[PDB]
């Protein structure tokens, strides 16, 4: 049950960014808490991490998810979420649950961060809760896949 | 540890609303799942429910939260979140964590639902995950109050 | 066959308003003409009157209409029709015909009166014909309920 | 007492249009119901029908109404009502009551149908009530001309 | 000579608000300075205080002013002044002087506070001078009522 | 204690302007009432008058105020208040209280008079109360300088 | 030397229009003054008159001007000048001087009359001077054709 | 198999238009190349030509196409494609394939030529390729009607 | 009968400006043609010339016109006509005819030259006809003053 | 005679996309029909296929076309055509014909798909005709290169 | 080789301005560094300094530069660069190189400072580098005049 | 002292671009002049060159600059400067001086080139001076690093 975790642009440079917005945490410490989260709450979910500063690498990655190994995607397209209609399109072609995560609250920053093309493609969006946002996405995700296979087989024997 | 749960306008009429947006669930069944959630995961949080079609009752309610009995607020101001700068102001004067919850994804509907004055005042915002959104708010909330009293007393003996 | 008649804000102060827009008539004289209208043309429609300066009282009232006693609503949300997406939402959840009435022509006044969130939810909208507008709504309404029970039972014995 | 009835553009093609908007009725069946309406309720009003796909034919027609034979106009300028300031101007120069009628609710369609230049020139506007809209215009019209000759002669012997 | 003093939304929570905008003063200390103001400068003006977080309570209150006991209104509709066309309408129907007061300078804050529907209905508007703003309104008001009864009777004996 | 009084453009032509907006008063009669105001209420404030149709003369004048002779400025930049970011900048560089005064209510006129670049730089803004507006500015001003020297020396002996 | 004079829409109904805008003059009295103008000042210019409420008749007419009989066009496209890019295109294809005339000042009316697609195609535009506007166009026109044949032959013998 | 070819406004004046946009070709030479095109590639398509400067003649023409003689329409509504919602409506009521053709590239000219109301109604749009655009429309059209009768009868024997 | 002729900004530098817009003529040659115009057609009008690059000098000049020596103003506020609401205000306070003249056609240049605050204050506006524009203003002006003294005394003996 | 065929973003995932927009066809089946098209109609054009989800790979590819092997480009920049001014710039630097192709009609979808920066750089644009669009581009292209070498050598022996 | 250095509005008050934007430097210290710059790097450029708070004095000054004594202009129109189309026009009529300098980065401040009418007229624009900006302009300028006289005479002997 | 020089998109194709904008120079000749610049003026600055058509390669490159080898960046993000908030973010996370360079004047081209997200992140911006712009950036840069190490150590021994 692979859960793809895609981080947008400058998310790797967390730590050099404003300590007033992203505090003092690295894209790794947050990746490991998602671990200590699925590690703690025994959830047979093997999650993979992928981060790029390319709009293209993200789209490709999304596209490789149509395989099977992957059953869901937690993504923070970052700054590309307000401009990338291409990533938004990719998020629609994937036949899997995609949850958008934003460390900061995009409603409370520059006017050009209020809108999310990508987030409007995903099923749900989370923003504002710092690194804690991905764990929330993890909860939500496991609860969705669960409730989707319970509807899938529920309408198989009928 | 009272957690105030405030539901905006037509949220009580869930069930008569489009089954394509809000499915088939009532504002009560969702209130009880928040129960079976705090009931299950033993969390000493006694949560209260309050719902109004008045912008005024919401503001008042928010204001009564400056008491002490309340330590956090999970709110879905509903349609008022795009117009009410007054509720947004109230959300700023309260000295407590407020998490905004939206059943639907406001990025994917009419243009006049994209912006949230209220949500930009809160710490974080959740949207799209149906009734499951409040449980996510519950997780987030307990994890915030916890991490706030661990910072509060952490800087008391120093 | 109760027909709820809901008047928005300052509609009670008709008489103190500009005699150039609303002439010299009170919200009562207009309520009684709707009477002398259903009184004259024998139509078994008992209509109720309700007026508030609250967006909330209107929404509640709309909501109580899901009962049965009420079979239709003639409403003039007044100034709230250009701002209230909440009343507009309520007008959609009600499973009954709602006709919007405006004494004045909202196309011919301040730019902020041209749009009607509420009116776009209702089945039809009437504006410009002074107090005569509600009688037109009455005609229309009786003609709609009639043509709805003729379609209802028409597809019951088949 | 000639009442000119002017139908805008594609209104003749009713029947080929979306059955979801204009149902299944022709510009004739609706013209005859306005008949069976004035025919039934004995009202000495001889109404004439005129329909064009030309903005020009409409303006001319409006202009010929300054004669005397005509005492009122029920019009549905259709798609020209959002663009034609020329028809709107004509509606102002005519010294007679003009009532604008729209089968559909122009508040609930494409953004470019919300505004009516023409409708803002007329005394009142009706929209949403299907073919029933013109009968409402007929009621309104007879009630206006009546109340205008009662004011005309009322201030003649004084 | 009753002067109604109406305070909009979160104005009661002054003290919990930003000390950088509203400093450290309560809606009461400011109400008493308006007292020590009319108390000091002997002005036979008995002023009443009324504050609500409801757009509706404000409109009602305004409406009750058509009595006689009241001869003027000093109001700070607060956040509702940028959205409430209903309160603006009420301010026009009242046949008495209304002066709008804003503690802060609405020209120097968020873009959505620049416009005042309500303030454009009142005779004058004051903003920026902290609690001192209402005393200025008091001066202005007494100077207006005075200059209005001097014009009223001045054109009574002629 | 020199208080500079700066009048913008066509303010000298008061008297030739619309009697419906500025009534029948000259820029002098209003200057003398500010006199009979400080003359009456014994306030050791010697106020100077300066009026120009130049954006430049105003800026210069503002700049000469950094002297000492001047302790405050009451200004009506007039039509330049909606366009002059240069006068607005000057109003920020001056280290003294500036109060903006408008005879008319700029919220109730042409759309291009609603915004005030200059007024958003000043501490407060007054509009609508005819010539009485400057006396209000005078009150406010003396009350501010007073409350500023009471804070100045209050934090000198400590 | 035929000068085509094209009048747009409702220009024939001059006389029924607002006496506050177009006074009391008919499209004929103004046509004859253009006569008594070329009649008086001996100018061998035979001018033709053409008026329509059709955007199409105007374009055609413009197109027939590529003949030879016509050497210039004085036009008032009226309300079509703000919407007709087609008439504007026609005004560009004609290889002759076109002068746009407006009785009223289109800068001082509804926002939708400020722009002129057609006028921006013509060489010059005149507005505000009532019927006197066409005589001004006549002067201008004769002075242009004159100065064009003096440049035409001036660069023929060289 | 009649294919109606409708040319909008000033398309007949091709030749007098800018040689930089439309080169040196007449609406006839282009009509004959569509001939030498269907003449060469043996395609039993008899195409008719119709051109007007009237928005009305175009709509009528479109409407007459509901006959049978016509099986498709290649149209260049020209300048009316950016303003005519009426022609756009007509293009929707016709139950036949309509292909929009533009000699020039409307994306590369004045801002008011970028949008096509009419083109958004048609199945496809072609622009930029000079007269060659209609031959492309011809190819496309024959390929569509062919693929439509192969789907029509393909689901007739089943 | 002094006619003030006011030239805005860079109008003195005519000759250094684009020969494609203003050709090859100086602000003097154009001033003398207005002379050879009133000189030729015997019109007892002594016209004065005034040109500045200051918005202030223009306003002052306008203001000095309330004298008597001046009976009309022909003005080209130039670039200030799109920004100067102050000059526009001055043009309203003057109790004399003001005609706005523009060498070029402001409808056919940069978007920021389309609107004229000043021109909307004047009685009429002329643009596009090169230096010939002022002579047209001269005709118009003499024809207006003439028709104003014929109305003035016409209603003096009655 | 290499014709480069560049496909933008998610065009490879055709088949997983909405069957209502892109039907049931893969980026390959469409590539082979362009083959069976040049294969059938004997046209010595060897076309190459290139598809990326990168804005960068597209620009590079475009740039490599300045070689010689390539004589034209048929491109569908997809979602990047509305945002990529960089690809638009590349399309201008290439000294070869570029034809833009869109499977769907970008005039009939989300507002952010109406504009094409890239398409406005190309010579022509095709949209709406499903996979058939590229064959149309092929026709057009061969007809352009042909007509370009007939102009090239036509002005070589002269 | 006189280089005119023109400083816009409040640039003389540098020192009283925000130390966070303009630091602690006076318009003189910066004028002398431009000296110690041309003084150090032996460049036969005698530069003159001119500063005004008048839009008019700037335009005049620009105009006097058409003399000869001046061979270039380094200017910081300051706040007038976003509003003054008149100064922008003057910058176009001058037949000399003009370089615009901004101490601060106008892209990073209030929305009304992003655009520069004046800067778009100049050859180049520099912003952000504090007082160092003018020295950069000096380098650039000497390098331009040099490269202009090397092109001037380079095409004189040919 | 490595100075990273990053060139955006189509900057490598300089030479094929419009000779009217970028003249006749290649991205290399300009790179070598930056050499002959640091080569001439003995400045121990070893500058590196990097150019891509990828938004991603640029961000990466920026990110690698947090090393130490690099002490500054001169960048021309080209067309990405108006759209890339991601590159703008990267420019903020780097703890080094970044100077934005534009060959052309982005204030004087298409509306979509006026704004620079990236340039508003950098310390300063240079535009308009052709290849000479980078040498100006070089001067500025060396002068900044110098003045930064003089402030760095200046506050180390204290
Ligand atoms: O970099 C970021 C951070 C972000 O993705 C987030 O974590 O909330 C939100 C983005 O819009 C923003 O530009
Ligand atoms: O009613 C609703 C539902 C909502 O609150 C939600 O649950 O997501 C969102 C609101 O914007 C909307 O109007
Ligand atoms: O008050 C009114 C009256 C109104 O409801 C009407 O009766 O037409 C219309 C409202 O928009 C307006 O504000
Ligand atoms: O065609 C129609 C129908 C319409 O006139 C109506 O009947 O409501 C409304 C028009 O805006 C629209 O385009
Ligand atoms: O709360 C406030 C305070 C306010 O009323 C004032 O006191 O100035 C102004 C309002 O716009 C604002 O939202
Ligand atoms: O002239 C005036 C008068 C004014 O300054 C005032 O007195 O209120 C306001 C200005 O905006 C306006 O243009
Ligand atoms: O009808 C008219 C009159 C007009 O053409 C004129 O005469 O000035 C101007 C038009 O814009 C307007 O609609
Ligand atoms: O006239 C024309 C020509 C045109 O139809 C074309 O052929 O491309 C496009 C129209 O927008 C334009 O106004
Ligand atoms: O300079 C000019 C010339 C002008 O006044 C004219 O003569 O038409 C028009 C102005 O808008 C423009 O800026
Ligand atoms: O005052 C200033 C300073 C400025 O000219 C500058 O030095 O960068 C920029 C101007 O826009 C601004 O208003
Ligand atoms: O390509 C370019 C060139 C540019 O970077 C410059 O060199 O000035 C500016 C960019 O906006 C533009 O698209």
């Amino acid at each position: 049950m692979k859960i793809l975790v895609i981080q947008g642009p400058n998310l790797n440079m967390l730590g050099h960014r404003d300590p007033r917005l992203y505090g003092m945490v690295t894209l790794d410490q947050i990746h490991e808490i998602m671990q200590t989260f699925v590690k703690q709450g025994n959830l047979d979910v093997e999650l993979e991490f992928f981060q790029t500063n390319f709009e293209g690498e993200i789209i490709d990655k999304i596209q490789e998810s149509v395989g099977s190994d992957y059953e869901g995607i937690i993504i923070n397209p970052g700054a590309f979420s307000h401009t990338s209609i291409a990533i938004a399109d990719a998020i629609m072609l994937a036949g899997k649950p995609v949850i958008e995560v934003h460390l900061t609250n995009i409603q409370a920053r520059e006017e050009f961060r209020k809108n999310s093309y990508t987030g409007a493609a995903c099923g749900g969006v989370i923003m504002g809760f710092g690194p804690l946002g991905y764990n929330m996405a993890l909860m939500a995700m496991v609860n969705i896949l669960a409730e989707m296979k319970a509807f899938q087989e529920a309408q198989k024997n009928n």
